[PDB]
């Protein structure tokens, strides 16, 4: 039995912890939370409290924590040789066979992929490939990307995404990147049907191709639900009439898999949810359970043959692209995904916690509840008529951070209300302790 | 394991698009599969065995087959895989880890965020250091530093940081605010020069550029102590404090890149001790597990970590796999092996021995210059040493050279320019022969 000193713990990480993604001057104050242990759905701190891991680290832990089955993998193959590069045609047969395998995953001709260590390291692969591919076809010109308000692509990618609290005090950003308004039908569609919505985003995306020149926009990136942005659900028929429009113009279809990739909507893959076929998908997170850092870039038979075509040294890659270690261990996973069916579990229990999360609407400080799959959003508002978030003095966030904490429940807390993202083995039984939960802290901050 | 050789070769031809290789050559010959190492072996998938004469990407530094570190993946993967370092959340790996590095790099650089490669630290640093001037009140603060020939990653900035223009084709346009200065590679740019008058040159021209630019407007200066990928750049003697000092005069921040050096290569732990600086902020990756598990990192001086952590606000900066616990663990291990076994001293031994044999190749017609810092290695070939004139596109020497070390049993990187090696710091002196050999005969193979 494993034995921690929690405040021993606290104290080096003040002095030393650089926190992403954290308010460092709250943080020196309060310290960090310590989770030493996981299994399944549940993680233990450094001073045994449970907590259920409402968000599955970041999007990610699909499979759940304390699978021996990765361990053993990634042991076996640290064992045989943990790094063969993936640079100067070098490979390791793990890397080739998870190759070979998300062809078969992926549907159509997606079937070439380079891999990463990240999201952010696909997204920026991603538009580098789009970039390149219409430089090989003899159209330089062709390098805007298409993006959305709110999407989130990466901070490295950061130009594409679409959240602006992400840029603010880091300079400059790589040109090149349009921003188009989010499906975000609760405060950008209010009064209408989802068709006249889909038409006036339609009308948007055709507007704003033909004031930048179908010719210099290289690629269309985004999520099939936007997941950091907001959890934001498109209306029907969305995706197929945006695809359409690329289509029309030739534009490359890139879509972010990384969060709702490997089973989290209810499908192995949000294009089978939206019907929609990419040239460029980028995925990381789920494919190792967050096990093992991994990313990758899956390309188009066509994509990938006029990048073959070129008598030349493609000079584009990172260090770990293609680890063996995380390549073995996404292929164990991948079995367990597979076997277990995972993604079933996600549509019925996803579909379960937003029926019972629905019931917060009748709260006069729960705007909406949406969700798609395991992705799911409860947003609160001071006011339902008007729609008006708090205000940033009342600290929403870290109120709602620090009741859910105290109530053993680790949910995304924001100005904006919470997001969970549990894992895809999420029982109907922890579903409720997630719903308690989440509901009791709601009454803690807002009554 | 199941695997046939051919398979696989067929399987990576059909579906495996890789990162820094000739497509179009790989899609007609195939892959080099590697399937087992241990120390400096690797063996392919048909039992061949070669001497891993580059780490694999300058990473493997304490070898293959270390059984400790797949036992501290194992375990750490059983207790719990992933804890985001997110929302104030970590787990013991991540802040031991950030602990002991504290403790190993010399002065107040005390503070740590983890990412998992080379060119996440150059962004997540370059980001910091516009943040830190951001704070303080000075927006436009916001150039960056770089050289030609500097090698930083290509993504994001670090793309833009890079000095090498070849990684900048046809990717389109590139985040604005990067100037580059000239390279300290005296072999071409110092020639006729002693290497106080090579420093005094490079000295004035970073002033006068810092001059014509405006110190208020830049951010920072970044730089490897030894240039890596860019050509092995030895810098002369004198060259980092000069411009360090030139640097604190402005109030310039320094990024120093430690990617490669870092982690013993140069003969010392880190490469700034061996050059006498003390950067605001360092940049790490590839060493720090070995290669085991990626793992990058980016330590600050307690200077601007207080600037960061007066704000009120969320930081609103990083990458997922920020602290991995697993990476975390895994690279506590390597770090045990790295200082009980002082590979740095090995690391010093054996990199002198391998330039004092390899220099003697300059004996030969087409070998212009052999350079190298540590285990850092580089036999640059030219077709004439007087000329000093590189071999043209149309030889292809690099793949020349790389079908012939391979053929040798020796992985090695072959460039246009020559033969780069960065060999495991456990390498031993009969292990160096092999590697010596090999690049000779590789070198005789094809240019006679
Ligand atoms: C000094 C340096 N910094 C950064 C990088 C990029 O690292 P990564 O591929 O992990 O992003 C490299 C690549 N070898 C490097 O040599």
């Amino acid at each position: 039995v494993e034995t921690w000193n929690a405040a021993e713990l606290v104290a080096k990480d003040i002095a030393h912890h650089l926190h992403p993604l954290t308010n460092l001057y709250q943080l020196r104050r309060e310290g960090p939370l310590v989770l030493v242990r996981g299994e399944g759905v549940w993680v233990w701190d450094a001073e045994g409290k449970r907590y259920l891991d409402g968000f599955a680290g970041l999007w990610n832990v699909n499979i759940g924590h304390g699978r021996r089955e990765l361990a053993e993998a990634a042991r076996e193959q640290m064992e045989r040789v943990a790094f063969v590069p993936t640079f100067f045609g070098l490979a390791s047969p793990p890397t080739i066979e998870l190759a070979a395998r998300l062809a078969e995953l992926f549907p159509g001709p997606l079937d070439h992929f380079q891999f990463t260590s990240g999201g952010a390291e696909s997204n920026e692969t991603a538009i580098k490939i789009a970039r390149y591919y219409w430089w090989l076809k003899g159209q330089p010109e062709r390098v805007k990307i298409l993006s959305r308000r709110m999407a989130y692509h990466g901070i490295a990618a950061l130009s594409a995404t679409g959240v602006p609290a992400y840029w603010e005090g880091f300079g400059p950003r790589p040109p090149g990147f349009i921003h188009l308004t989010a499906p975000y039908k609760y405060r950008f569609g209010e009064g209408l049907t989802d068709e006249e919505f889909v038409a006036r985003l339609v009308q948007e995306l055709e507007e704003t191709i033909e004031r930048e020149g179908s010719e210099t926009i290289a690629a269309f990136i985004g999520e099939p639900v936007q997941g950091a942005g907001g959890v934001v659900v498109p209306p029907d028929g969305y995706w197929p009439a945006i695809a359409a429009v690329l289509r029309k113009y030739g534009i490359l279809l890139i879509l972010d898999e990384v969060i709702t990739g490997f089973g989290r909507t209810g499908t192995l893959f949000g294009m089978q949810q939206y019907g929609v076929q990419p040239d460029i998908v980028t995925f990381a997170k789920g494919i190792t359970s967050g096990y093992v850092p991994l990313g990758g870039v899956g390309v188009s038979d066509e994509i990938a043959e006029t990048l073959a075509s070129a008598d030349r040294v493609f000079m584009h890659g990172f260090t770990y692209s293609g680890h063996p270690v995380a390549c073995a261990v996404a292929l164990r996973n991948l079995d367990i995904l597979l076997a277990e069916r995972l993604w079933e579990n996600a549509a019925a229990s996803g579909a379960y916690l937003l029926q019972e999360l629905k019931r917060l609407e009748e709260r006069p400080y729960v705007g909406e509840v949406r969700g798609k799959g395991l992705m799911l959003l409860v947003e609160v508002v001071r006011d339902k008529a008007s729609k008006e978030k708090f205000p940033p003095e009342f600290k929403l966030g870290p109120k709602l951070e620090a009741a859910t904490r105290r109530r053993g429940i680790i949910v995304r807390c924001t100005p904006d209300g919470i997001v969970m993202a549990p894992p895809l083995t999420i029982s109907r039984a922890e579903c409720d302790v997630l719903i308690e939960g989440v509901a009791a802290a709601l009454s803690d901050v807002l009554d």
